[PDB]
């Protein structure tokens, strides 16, 4: 899967936990996600194309995706902790994640 | 300054932003933003006054305000062009990093 696909798979789940109709979807969404970052993290953006990979941009571009990963194991862990609607509300702030690094890269 | 009045100057300076509609307002405000953000950029809080200053919590909230600082000065380069609305969409854009440390740290 390439960058593209990553993204549609990261806006397609963040979407799944705001819209979920049961609890178990919010932590399936939330373990695709995770890996959609992982893998986003492997890419070159557009934008970034010309830089190098020890530019303080591509840095700053992968460092994005660890700090997401961060915050949807935080909201993993209240989920498997039974706390879904905490869970639920953590990943409502995870779009804050998105809307950086965009306004950097996309 | 104290961590009360710094994040005081930041609550406010975001309002005077979204209020007004000129370029000399929007830096004014970034630019006092930029004082209260550093002001209180070193200190530790006395919630981790334990903690070592190497500690990843430590250097989890030290980042903090250094990305906070490294947006603002973002938006001041935008108000500096002139695009007095773009750097207004900017300033709005802080807030995720208010939010961020606040949720981790308070
Ligand atoms: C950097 C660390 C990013 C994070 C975190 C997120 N996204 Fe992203 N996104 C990023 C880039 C560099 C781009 C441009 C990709 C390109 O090839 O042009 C994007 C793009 C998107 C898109 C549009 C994808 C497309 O087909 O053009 C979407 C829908 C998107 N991103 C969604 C998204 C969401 C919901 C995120 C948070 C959960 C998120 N992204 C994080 C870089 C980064
Ligand atoms: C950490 C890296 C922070 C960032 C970035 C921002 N704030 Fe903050 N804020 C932080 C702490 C640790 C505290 C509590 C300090 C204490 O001793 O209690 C606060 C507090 C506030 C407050 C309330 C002030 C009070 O006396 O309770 C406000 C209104 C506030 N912060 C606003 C604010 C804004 C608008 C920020 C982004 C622009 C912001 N803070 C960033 C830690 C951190
Ligand atoms: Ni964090
Ligand atoms: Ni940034």
């Amino acid at each position: 899967a390439d960058l593209e696909d990553n993204m549609e798979t990261l806006n397609d789940n963040l979407k799944v936990i705001e819209k979920a109709d049961n609890a178990a979807q919010v932590k399936d969404a939330l373990t695709k996600m995770r890996a959609a970052a992982l893998d986003a993290q492997k890419a070159t953006p557009p934008k970034l194309e010309d830089k190098s990979p020890d530019s303080p941009e591509m840095w700053h571009f992968r460092h994005g995706f660890d700090h997401l990963v961060g915050h949807i194991d935080d909201a993993l862990k209240l989920a498997n902790e039974g706390k879904v609607k905490e869970a639920q509300a953590a990943a409502e702030q995870l779009k804050c994640h998105c809307n950086h690094c965009h306004q950097h890269y996309r």
